[PDB]
């Protein structure tokens, strides 16, 4: 697959869409066109505008397809990435939408706090709360393990987990105040002395 | 000269942008990885962290006898001391934008690396060009792209964020309405290719 990515310094998710293709060591182009001269930038332009005429950064162009904009998930569909992010994601969001507990729309935030989920299935053998210090031990993070014994009060309460992994719809749709999630574990629980 | 102490899990995302700030701005710091750690030695990180959080909770960051726990950049910069042009440009944009019901983003990350491509286009070319977009260095052909953008006004009313997500309205802000991705709504004739 012949990968070009175009891209601009000063533009973030260009910066993130870069960041994903060399950590999966995917082979690409990335053109940073505000380091060029100003014929350079013309040229990079009118390359650009021939896969999308509306000349926007980031472009991604993959063999003859074009992604234009920040759609992460249309760049992998098209790319063949399937990490386990994605599989667990699905998994979470069939068992829980039915629920009533929706995963935190802001994709990013979801995938980083998914990811730790798996990091902590890895390393404990369970899948240990994400925004909290697991101890290693089964029985005395069971408390703890992701839906943890504290999302139903604190989604009833708050609208949403201590991490703000699980959000009510009301939390979602911003028919309540998305507050602050106090940490509802008992300090005892580290059972530290 | 302060002592500062970040206590932090690997798996916590904005414990990983506190230290970037701190090491971007040679903030010498103890960083401590508490899940990196091993049974008992996180018991001891517990303990040292419990007498200045008892809710035992990341991120928590020790200045001197000063605690700030919980995300809040703010609070840690005002005490160590940081104040950037980085700060003094969101403050400026913020007390001329809200009353007009233009908000800064509430991701105060991603809000604060836009106004450092403000900053970077400034220093390059001038004048405040749209971070998220390519300027070709002529004032005159930038015009309708020099922040705030002749496109902020049309692209907040249908879709409640500006072209780069730096300017949004109070129903993005509060989740109210779907954050829908803004389209490059620039006539592309403007960047006189051809
Ligand atoms: S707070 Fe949220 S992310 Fe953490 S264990 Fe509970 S449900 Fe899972
Ligand atoms: S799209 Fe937003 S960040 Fe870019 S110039 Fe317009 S107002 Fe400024």
């Amino acid at each position: 697959k012949k990968i070009v990515l175009y891209s601009l310094t000063t533009c973030g998710f260009c910066q993130a869409i870069k960041k994903m293709f060399d950590d999966l060591a995917v082979g690409h182009l990335c053109i940073q066109a505000d380091e060029l001269t100003g014929e350079e930038k013309k040229q990079a332009l009118r390359d650009l505008r021939k896969v999308n005429p509306k000349c926007s950064f980031p472009t991604v162009v993959i063999d003859e397809t074009v992604v234009v904009g920040p759609k992460i998930q249309e760049i992998k569909e098209k790319i063949g990435i399937r990490t386990e992010v994605d599989e667990l994601y699905e998994v979470l969001k069939k068992k829980n939408e039915p629920k009533g507990y929706y995963l935190n729309g802001d994709r990013e935030k979801t995938f980083e706090l998914i990811r730790g989920l798996l990091t902590n299935k890895k390393r404990y053998g369970y899948m240990a709360c994400p925004c909290r210090l697991a101890s290693g031990d089964r029985n005395n993070d069971r408390d703890i393990i992701c839906p943890c014994l504290y999302r139903e009060p604190d989604v009833k309460e708050f609208g949403s987990c201590y991490c703000t992994l699980y959000v009510s719809a009301d939390w979602y749709t911003g028919k309540i105040e998305r507050q602050e999630v106090a940490e509802r574990r008992p300090p005892e629980h580290y059972e530290l002395d």
